[PDB]
């Protein structure tokens, strides 16, 4: 006779978590273990319509990238103010929010 062994093969997982989250809820930050860094802004000005449109999500993404490059993972969005009529910056969308990190470990 001859016995029959076996071995369960394991396959490595491939996760892809998102770094920075947008948070319009200060309640969340106050109610969570987080590390304060500094307020970051994302502004997209248009000298002319030749540029790329100053959408709120556009300025928000600029702010998000600025936050992430500041080692932040959460942006406490406060005001997404699009200012218009400014000479030189016909339409400048400025989204301002605090760049924080979450210390949940």
């Amino acid at each position: 006779m001859a016995p029959q062994p076996k071995a369960e093969p394991a396959k490595p997982k491939a996760p892809r978590a998102t770094p920075v989250r947008i948070y319009t809820n200060a309640e969340e930050l106050v109610g969570k273990p987080f590390r304060d860094l500094g307020e970051v802004s994302g502004d997209s000005c248009q000298a002319s319509n030749q540029d790329s449109p100053p959408s709120i999500p556009t300025a928000r993404k600029r702010m998000q990238i600025n936050a992430s490059k500041m080692k932040a993972n959460a942006v406490l969005l406060h005001s997404c103010e699009v200012t218009s009529g400014t000479p030189g910056c016909y339409r400048q969308a400025v989204c301002i929010g605090s760049a924080l990190n979450i210390t949940a470990k």
